[PDB]
């Protein structure tokens, strides 16, 4: 059984999708954008009505294993919007002029592995030329200062950069559906946790982007916003002077392809529960969360 308030395991959110997506035909359609190191489909729903060429903004979950929580925030905004589609002036205007395209979980071995047998499992599950260790960091293995900073080399640690660019099959397929769509997306969002915050390019170097100012401010305005709920504080800026540098992420690529509005979420919380935060949360976590998202879409809607 499938609960929008609890941590559901792969064999059901795979079947919501295909459920929510018939149970709102005028609004979401599904597509599988590949398959990943376990021959896994790749899921996407594209959230939105019809209409003549709509700008969208891409946002994807559960690049990390072991952040549930990342999971259960992709499913809370297809959530909303079917919900309050109608009744809520913004989130009506939002689907009705712009397209989502939203990716529930990219790591989907590893996320079953998480189910069943090791809870903190963080990279992928493919394997390794000479040596027994699994797994590649999906957000250390995109084109972007491929492994030169804030990964390792070493296919054993977490960080892993894997062994080329987009040397997953899973990050193969996400890159490549971006390329595909780069004249429509305007902006790209990133879910993970935690730490509670909102970064944007770069991670890969000390630089800042041609519109930090424009970034900085929204993202300053995005985490005031989500604070006006339950007073959650969330830090923001630069990757790599925000949270620490970290070459290879989808964030910094799709920057630079041209998405000139790249968002990363750290979600709740600074530590208390970690990766393990109680299902009890997940509503507060996801309704906060859906302010700051929904301000960034009002923005980019605002700004196209
Ligand atoms: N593109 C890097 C953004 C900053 C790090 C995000 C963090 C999320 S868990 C990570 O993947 O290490
Ligand atoms: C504190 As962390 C490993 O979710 O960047
Ligand atoms: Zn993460
Ligand atoms: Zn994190
Ligand atoms: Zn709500």
């Amino acid at each position: 059984g499938h609960s929008y308030e609890k941590y559901n395991n792969w064999e059901t959110i795979e079947a919501w999708t295909k459920q929510v997506t018939s149970e709102n035909p005028d609004l979401i359609s599904r597509t599988a954008i590949g398959t990943t190191f376990l021959g896994n489909n790749i899921y996407l729903l594209k959230v939105g009505k019809p209409g003549p060429n709509k700008p969208a903004i891409f946002m994807d979950c559960g690049f990390h294993a072991r952040e549930w929580i990342s999971h259960a925030f992709c499913q809370w905004f297809v959530r909303e919007a079917v919900l309050t589609y109608g009744y809520e002036s913004h989130m009506t205007e939002f689907l009705n002029k712009l397209d989502f395209y939203v990716l529930p979980v990219l790591n989907i071995d590893g996320y079953i592995y998480t189910w069943t047998k090791n809870r903190m499992w963080r990279k992928t599950r493919s394997t390794n030329a000479g040596t027994t260790c699994i797994g590649t960091d999906p957000n250390r293995n995109f084109d972007a200062g491929w492994c030169t900073t804030g990964a390792s080399t070493d296919p054993c640690d977490e960080t892993y950069c894997g062994s080329a660019a987009e040397s997953e099959k899973e990050t193969k397929a996400l890159a490549d559906f971006i390329r595909n769509n780069l004249s429509s997306i305007k902006a790209y969002l990133t879910i993970h946790s935690y730490s509670q915050m909102i970064l944007y390019p770069y991670s890969y170097d000390y630089k800042l982007p041609e519109n930090n100012a424009e970034l900085n401010n929204l993202a300053k305005a995005a985490v005031k916003e989500l604070a006006t709920l339950y007073g959650t504080k969330y830090t923001y800026g630069p990757g790599a002077t925000t949270i620490y540098p970290a070459a290879g992420g989808s964030d910094d690529w799709a920057y630079d392809q041209g998405i000139k509005y790249s968002f990363t979420f750290e979600l709740r919380d600074k530590g208390r529960y970690g990766f393990i935060l109680p299902e009890s949360q997940i509503q507060a976590t996801c309704e906060e969360t859906m302010l700051a998202i929904k301000y960034v879409t009002n923005y980019v809607l605002g700004h196209l």
